[PDB]
C-alpha cells in the first residue's frame, strides 16, 4: 500500500524469456492447428462460438508491438489458445491431443523459467 512497497522482483529479462518460450511453442510439430487465426468465414461454429480467439502468430504480433505489460498477460494468450480448443473439440481427436500436449509443453518451460 501507499509507502509500503514488496521487494522488487526482476522483470527486466521477461520480454527476451517470453519471446524464446514463444520461438519454442512455434516450431513444436503439434502446433500447426495455433499457428495462425481461425478463418471465422469458413470455420462453422468458431466465430459465434468462440468469444475471444487466439493464435501463435497474432501473440508474436502482441509481444513484438509492446502490447503485453507484464508476463502475465503473456501468459493468459497462451492459456486462452488451449481454452479455446478444448471448447471447440473433443479430446479424442488430434487437435485435441495436440491442444493438451501443447499446454503441458508451455506449463513446464513457464515453471522451469519463471518459478
Ligand atoms: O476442423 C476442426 O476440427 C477445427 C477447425 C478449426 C478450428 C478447430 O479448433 N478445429
Amino acid at each position: 500500500s501507499m509507502s509500503v512497497k514488496k521487494p522488487k522482483r526482476d522483470d527486466s529479462k521477461d520480454l527476451a524469456l517470453c519471446s524464446m518460450i514463444l520461438t519454442e511453442m512455434e516450431t513444436h510439430e503439434d502446433a500447426w492447428p495455433f499457428l495462425l487465426p481461425v478463418n471465422l468465414k469458413l470455420v462453422p461454429g468458431y466465430k459465434k462460438v468462440i468469444k475471444k480467439p487466439m493464435d501463435f502468430s497474432t501473440i508474436r504480433e502482441k509481444l513484438s508491438s509492446g502490447q503485453y505489460p507484464n508476463l502475465e498477460t503473456f501468459a493468459l494468450d497462451v492459456r486462452l489458445v488451449f481454452d479455446n480448443c478444448e471448447t471447440f473439440n473433443e479430446d479424442d481427436s488430434d487437435i485435441g491431443r495436440a491442444g493438451h500436449n501443447m499446454r503441458k509443453y508451455f506449463e513446464k518451460k513457464w515453471t522451469d523459467t519463471f518459478k
